[PDB]
């Protein structure tokens, strides 16, 4: 499980993985990025970490109640503001009703734009309250995230252009499937450009896609080329 | 004990055996309301836990003043019905379980629900389109390599058939009678319910072309090249 | 809604109506050889009808408290009034019952629950109780009634008061549902459902009516001075 949204100024940025851990010996693939879209008028991105049971609920109700108006839903909320006080409600909501302790807990990014505003992309938390992304911090993780944090910090800035975002988030995702087996492909991965309202850009990555492929090969030979190349070892004594 | 369950696009199939570590007994359950609701239900775990639960959840079916397996409106609240009963039963004073729930009710499609021994539960998808609880090891790897959402009822159980084949054979804690089930999309029938004994020709058919099938391809094979 | 159950040293005799503003105002809890038990409805139906459903409900569940393996008359009795309090709890719906029969081991017993789900017990004192609309038959049974009474008579006298009842109120009607329980015998043979045709029902009545007038006409005449 790792997830990673990004917000720029042209846009933003998404990638998940799917390998889940459901039960001990049921290591399975779920999909992590799941997409909330009214065309012309807004499109909200949902990436899941942490407990599976939790976050199926939360993304189930917030599905459900998307299809009754009486009701407040991710459907008729002003501002992506308000979107986030909803999923930290309904985190909250999942998390005691299950829990009768963090065995139960998870993380959420939500990204997007909703009509009359920019972009906004939030952190949610456990507890239910969270942050947003600003042009200093225009990148959150969740999951295993370590692995794939120093290639973010050294590439990716507030104005970073999409196309370099998104390969961006492709090496992080590199360095983290081959550092640690938890993280898996296929990859649901997704760029949304500014005022586009479209989740025309959405993709599926399996070990077949060829560009995946290729850019692992490009970056992996790219790497050991500058590591061979680099001025020999001067330690003083 | 072994239960499989798989949710398909044309419907639902599933597969329990009966043996119990100390006789027969049921672990698959039905809820019919013709034309309206099909819920199955299948245990695994601590045997007088999960009869306590399925106890309770038939019985209740029969009180209109409390929610129930006959007026929970989608199959999410019947998932969560299973999730209050399970923590009622376990509250009260290994005693861990679990349950598989599948099926449709009028106005949704097929789902299916893994229910753990905490209440707590995850839904099949696409991309996970299959549970198994109990021991379930022996007969996952046919599974993997034949069932996908889009596999056609008869050969998804089939597969379920093949997978029980190996597990009867490989582990003798899981035994005959079974009890299956097909359901077809929308059809909220559970006509297609079958006890498969022993006796069964049509099992007796598949598991020795499976078992000759195999010791086929193991003897066409390329001598060894280390 | 009229019922009546009474305890004499012989057995129990219960008598219940069926009219309400049919359905059923004694129902029957049974194992043979081993318990034979009563229980009678009047007040809110709704209330009275989920009270009995529940409890039969849970006979078919033996890991908990039911009708059916209560060891004693008196647990009867306490089981009834957690589940009238459940109910409270749970939602004037008024209802009051009736619980008398016979658990093996132990005597004949009879009890008044209350809607708030406390309850009396018959005695040799009060050896009766009635639920409903009771004081237009009450007087015939303290007129011919005590402990001692047979069974017969008893339910003679229960059949006489439905009778005053049936006359002289509108919303207490036909059928009867009536039940004659001899002491030890945990049968339900005399249990009998009586409808508007039912001829001896026609005969006491009419038996009855006759004597009362040819009583009356008999009366040595008025002098109040
Ligand atoms: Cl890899």
């Amino acid at each position: 499980t790792y997830c990673v949204a990004m917000r720029l100024s042209s846009g933003l940025a998404f990638a998940s993985d799917s390998r889940t851990n459901a039960g001990v010996d049921h290591i399975s693939t779920f999909r992590k990025l799941h997409l909330f879209q009214q065309p012309g008028e807004r499109t909200l991105v949902v990436q899941s970490a942490g407990n599976l049971a939790t976050t199926q609920s939360i993304v189930s109700l917030l599905q459900r109640r998307c299809l009754d108006p009486e009701q407040t839903n991710l459907m008729n909320v002003a501002s992506m503001y308000e979107a986030a006080t909803l999923l930290g409600e309904t985190v909250r909501e999942v998390i005691n009703r299950d829990s009768g302790g963090t065995d139960f807990n998870c993380n959420l990014l939500l990204g997007g734009q909703i009509k009359g505003e920019g972009l906004r992309l939030f952190h949610i938390y456990p507890q239910g309250n969270f942050i947003e992304a600003t042009q200093d911090t225009p990148y959150f993780q969740i999951g295993e995230s370590k692995y794939g944090k120093p290639i973010i910090d050294r590439v990716l800035s507030y104005d970073t252009p999409l196309d370099q975002a998104m390969q961006c988030a492709l090496i992080s995702m590199d360095s983290t499937l081959r550092s640690n087996l938890s993280v898996g492909l296929p990859l649901d991965v997704m760029i949304y450009p500014l005022d586009s309202f479209s989740t025309e850009q959405q993709y599926r990555i399996t070990e077949d896609h060829p560009y995946f492929m290729m850019i692992r090969k490009g970056w992996g030979e790219g790497l050991v080329s500058i590591f061979a190349q680099l001025p020999g070892l001067k330690l003083g004594r």
